[PDB]
């Protein structure tokens, strides 16, 4: 075990020392690198059971059981002495600089996942370039540095959510003694978007910003791998050249797609379009039924919007459809039209948008039922959310062998490797996984200490949890409901459920039965909990704790015996008791 | 060991049903039990794993080593010919209800616990009586059934901190693009506890309706009592009476304290007044520190009030003082006023109530600073919140024989029992154990089903989560980090910590470093979480689903482990990675 680790660390490291604590030579060491401003990794011995066993595996290179020991790109250096001695001579800048590459890591692509992994690269002394491009939609939007949640994704969408939730809090203070007449109170699109863009641009900067002080390269260029070590990138005015690399990851996510009819592209607009759009959607007509789909239909409404939506078949596939049936009654009864078990064929323009005076145009959609009963309704705006794919062929030769499944995402190893040794992929193009931020992010951090620091954590992707947020959130983790009694069976799985009211809603008069939650059970396993679901307020802060305790294996047990916070709509999981099968009904 | 449970279990249930899940001659006892409208307990004796043994000593009671076996009140019944014989001829109903007492269980006091402890009781055939009685406080206050949370506590402290809350909703929805001017809305009081208390009356109703459809006597009486199985009452005539009780459960919680000082009773006030005030309280001084003078005077200042808070020397003491410090830092750069290291000395009256046109009075406060430097102020409205106290020896004679410690409180064993052996204690009046009312419920709940029911589960007093609903809310679980290091010592102890900022906080152009979370870790075992710590908006739904985790032993790498909800403010949590001996800045 310990041979095949501490080959494959000295072979990926850019500049790595073997350490002690305890070590005053080591100090000594450390103490020049720091002053040259050389980045490293250190590997303290004292701290791992097998370390020693692993220092005298270190004279296999370098003919020393001893410590200090620094190499550099899988070569010995030397011990203290010789380094001060490079060091004493100024031959050291020379010798942590040469490589075979222009660069330890080339990142194609600048997002979640992406620019996660070059900063933590870098903090090991690994010589580090992120490649980032946003090609334009059909109607030509663009936009800057940090992929597509920072730009076009969580951050904008969750701030038009709370700008919709806002529209509440001015109902609700009516009834809690403000002098506010709700009625009498507009919305407008254009101020929210500045407001919006200002945020997402200091982040833009703000990403740069942090490359230029961690010594990454940034280059605004696409880039393209011909060769497992070679990609060919094309700068802003189209010059093409060659930059060469060690290791490469890939990390250039998704884009929505268009349903193949006619007018798609030409007249209608995608969620890439929404969040900079600079004037107000006005009526509206949205296609599909992902949480994209429905997050964008509920803001939308809740900010003053005439909003349709298109269904397919179901809403959320893929989620507990109990709970996806009640996010959607919800909405119905709040404000947003359903258009069912409907598609459409053809969308028609009967205006242009008017970019002076700052308008929508004017479209008609034609589409038909699935009985066969058709569909006609004009609409000043047209947004489809019918899913997101990658475009690797743009990006990687086929001559170069990196392997993609049926879908065209990479085929990688529980370690995020592909097919070609030096190449790996993280984020939304990883086959299989689950397609967030926050799991991308893990990915490219946990990968770059594996490459450049010796590591051997994995990332976990199993039990990661979720929030959807439409007008009512939904959080959960684990199985949904059907998922657990087709693994195990319906005499095997428990349920427990209540309806809730939160406080907040008392004085203000809202609804006394439509927030929900259960928990999903298996009762061979001590009664585990393999699920957990939420429809409320704050649905994401309630699921985020949970997902910590479903980790280490929480069963009803573990939530019977812990106690309830007061007053909240959390602690009502701290004391669930009816169950499914007794038929008691749930409400409250 | 199974034998000493059982004879325990025999003595005390009022109907209990030994039987087997498969037994059509159990079947048969259990379908003349509640035709007959008789409540019971009922152990499946197959679904214990000494139910073999378990059934050999029920021999020791009815001579019978068979199921079905029925006992009421500690006698044998009879197997199922016998219960049957009864049955058809009409002795049934005499058995079941034949008793050396009036009641099996008499509960003193109708709040948080003793409210929960009756109705479980009764579930399982317990003939129940609750008292509850309201001392009026010294300007008359009085109030319905249901307890100090639900009356003068977390319930309409909450609400009206959600209308503080609305405030800066009001304020934010401008910069998300709606069109209100928040400087020309105002707040109107009584509109506001109007709505608090018709709530409150709503929960009086359902708690008087929930006993009489539980079979559970209420008497709006004042208990005391005179013998272990005596209970004298006196009602809202005062007339006098003696009622006698199997068991009996003390659970009659505390009142506010008032400072000995001239004017203090007369002329202020307490929370209990607070939540029913007629008039807007005006010009106010809070004097104390607790979380109930902190919370209170947070919310009044939201709604437009000038407050000040007189405090002796600290902010929330047997809190994390870091903690603490950072509650009113945020306070006082909000809009309240601290008058610190100092106590007062008298109030005198300016003006009295205006009680026609619904006015506050005027009062001169004096007082001093530790320093002997005078204080003097007017104000319009006074509160003290200086802490709460039992009074037991208004409902305890003392030659009953119940301990009391110093401070009042009931000593008792770790299942509730007192030095009385069918006497036991729940909720505030326990000494030792945490005041909230989660843990009052649980108490109570858990008490009654190992009285009537077999039950041995025990409640769990350790790492309660709690939450202070200050304008910036405050929520924790487990230890102090001062406590932490006390205990274990400093090298033994690591603090991971950051600021944080809501993305609700962005475009609102709120601070970007005030909000803070930490957790403390021991070093020595596998780095457990020894207690964790958050301040930031919604803290209260943040913490809950922590404290799963922390009851089951999480450490730090069960935190790195689980991924992140994006966008919330809980997934800092998983992400933390300074320490406070790196001595590195937690600011992001
Ligand atoms: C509307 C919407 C809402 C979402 N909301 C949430 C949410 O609330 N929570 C959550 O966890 N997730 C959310 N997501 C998902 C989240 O955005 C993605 O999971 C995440 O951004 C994927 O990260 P990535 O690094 O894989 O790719 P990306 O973030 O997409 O970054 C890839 C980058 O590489 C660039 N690129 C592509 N090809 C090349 C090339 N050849 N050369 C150079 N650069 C290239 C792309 O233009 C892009 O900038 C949302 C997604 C959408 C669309
Ligand atoms: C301002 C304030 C805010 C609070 N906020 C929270 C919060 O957010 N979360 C939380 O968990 N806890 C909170 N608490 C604490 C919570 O109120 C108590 O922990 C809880 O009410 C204790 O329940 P109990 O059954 O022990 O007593 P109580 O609820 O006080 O009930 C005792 C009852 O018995 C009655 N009684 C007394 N003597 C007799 C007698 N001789 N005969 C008959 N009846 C009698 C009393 O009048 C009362 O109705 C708060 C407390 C206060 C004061
Ligand atoms: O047969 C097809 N399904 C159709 S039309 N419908 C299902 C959804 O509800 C409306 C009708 C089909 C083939 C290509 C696209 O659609
Ligand atoms: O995906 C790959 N899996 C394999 S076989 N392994 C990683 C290297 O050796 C141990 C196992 C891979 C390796 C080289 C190119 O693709
Ligand atoms: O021992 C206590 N209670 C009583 S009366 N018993 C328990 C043990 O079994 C015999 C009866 C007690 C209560 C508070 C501190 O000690």
């Amino acid at each position: 075990g310990t041979s095949q680790w501490l080959r494959k660390t000295v072979d990926s490291a850019a500049v790595i020392l073997f350490s002690k604590t305890t070590c005053p030579y080591c100090k000594k060491v450390k103490d020049v690198l720091a002053e040259a401003k050389i980045k490293h990794a250190t590997i303290e011995l004292d701290q791992l059971s097998n370390g020693s066993a692993i220092q005298k595996c270190l004279a296999s290179f370098s003919k020393i059981e001893t410590v200090p020991q620094m190499f550099v790109r899988g070569k010995f250096i030397g011990d203290s002495q010789t380094v001060l001695k490079y060091y004493s001579n100024d031959e050291l800048a020379g010798i942590v600089n040469e490589s075979k590459y222009d660069y330890d890591l080339i990142v194609i692509g600048g997002g979640s996942g992406g620019l996660a992994a070059g900063k933590e690269a870098a903090k090991y002394g690994a010589k580090t370039a992120v490649l980032d491009y946003v090609e334009p939609t059909p109607i030509g939007t663009t936009w800057g540095l940090g992929g597509t949640c920072v730009n076009v994704g969580c951050i904008p969408k969750k701030l038009m959510h709370q700008a919709g939730l806002l529209s509440h809090a001015l109902e609700d203070a009516e009834h809690f003694g403000w002098s506010l007449d709700r009625s009498k109170i507009s919305h407008n699109w254009s101020t929210m978007v500045e407001g919006v863009q200002s945020h997402i641009g200091s982040l833009n900067w703000g990403y740069k910003v942090a490359l230029r002080d961690n010594q990454v390269t940034y280059l605004n260029a696409k880039g393209r791998l011909i060769s497992p070590h070679e990609v060919q990138i094309t700068d802003k005015n189209q010059k093409v050249s060659t930059i060469t690399g060690n290791k490469i990851i890939l990390a250039t996510g998704e884009r929505p797609k268009y349903p193949e009819i006619p007018g798609a592209v030409e007249y209608g607009i995608t969620s890439d379009d929404l969040f900079s759009l600079p004037y107000f959607p006005g009526k509206t007509l949205v296609i599909g039924a992902s949480y994209v789909a429905l997050e964008c239909a509920g803001f939308l409404a809740s900010l003053g919007g005439d909003v349709t939506v298109m269904v397919r078949s179901i809403l959320l596939r893929g989620f507990d459809q109990q709970m996806a049936e009640k996010v959607g009654d919800y909405m119905e009864n709040h404000g947003v039209k359903f258009a069912k078990l409907c598609v459409p064929d053809e969308i028609k323009q009967l205006k242009v948008v008017d970019t002076e005076n700052n308008k929508p145009g004017l479209l008609l959609v034609k589409g038909h039922y699935t009985d066969g009963k058709k569909f006609e309704e004009e609409f000043e705006t047209v947004i489809f959310a019918v899913g997101r794919e990658p475009q690797l062929s743009k990006v990687l030769c086929e001559t170069v062998g990196v392997k993609l499944d049926k879908n065209g995402r990479v085929v990688c190893t529980d370690d995020e490797q592909t097919t070609v040794s030096n190449v790996y992929a993280i984020g939304d193009i990883n086959a299989g996984k689950p397609q967030l931020t926050p799991v991308a992010i893990q990915a490219g951090r946990y990968l770059a200490r594996r490459l450049f620091a010796g590591a051997t954590e994995l990332t976990d992707y199993s039990n990661v949890a979720t929030t959807v947020f439409t007008p009512l959130e939904y959080g959960a983790c684990g199985l949904s409901e059907e998922d657990a009694i087709e693994k195990y069976g319906d005499k095997d799985i428990e349920v427990y459920h209540s309806n809730f009211k939160p406080l907040e809603w008392t004085v203000a008069h809202r609804e006394d039965n439509v927030c929900y939650m259960k928990l999903v059970c298996r009762k061979s396993d001590n009664m585990r909990v393999l699920g957990l679901h939420v429809l409320g307020p704050n649905a994401g802060e309630i699921t985020q704790g949970y997902a910590v305790a479903i980790k280490m294996g929480a069963t009803k047990a573990d939530f019977d015996r812990t106690i309830g916070i007061h007053p909240t709509c959390s602690e009502t999981f701290t004391t669930l008791h009816v169950t499914k099968k007794s038929g008691v009904s749930p409400i409250v």
